[PDB]
């Protein structure tokens, strides 16, 4: 058995990226940036966590059919940074992450976990910075960690 993930202090968000380049840049430099409203959502979660648990980010390139990895948020959002570092010059700011897992996990492995906070839609049909209830996030993390 693996009873590791079955902890009550942690918050977990879906990250959608239009760009494979942004994923590569995030993995290379351990940084990320979302939309304005996505940044505010993540920043609020990171700050109210106050180091008492992780904020996990589950990354998926839009339309790709698979998740591509897992990162931990490692800083609050800096909203005034160099512009144009991502594929679109549509992102304002920067925060630190630490990539934990870089591996492709097909949506078929996860489509049966549904989100009660998002109309019971499959976790694989989430939008950018959709938050995942902790008890569903535990199931997703265990599937990602064991996939091969
Ligand atoms: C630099 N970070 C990013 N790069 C590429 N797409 C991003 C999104 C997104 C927003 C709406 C729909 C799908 C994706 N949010 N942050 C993104």
């Amino acid at each position: 058995e693996n009873l590791y993930f079955q902890m009550k202090h942690g918050r977990v968000f879906i990250i959608k990226s239009y760009s494979e380049d942004d994923i590569h840049r995030s993995i290379k430099y351990n940084i990320w940036c979302s939309t304005e409203h996505g940044n505010k959502r993540l920043d609020a979660a990171y700050r109210s966590m106050n180091g008492k648990g992780p904020v996990y980010l589950l990354f998926s390139v839009n339309g790709s059919g698979h998740f591509c990895g897992v990162a931990e948020m490692k800083s609050a959002v800096d909203y005034n940074t160099c512009a144009g570092v991502w594929s679109q010059d549509k992102w304002k700011g920067r925060f630190d992450v630490r990539w934990i897992f870089v591996k492709d996990v097909p949506n078929s492995q996860l489509r049966h976990i549904r989100l009660e906070n998002n109309e019971n839609k499959p976790v694989t049909n989430s939008r950018d910075t959709q938050e995942v209830p902790l008890e569903k996030a535990k199931q997703v993390l265990k599937i990602i960690a064991s996939y091969k």
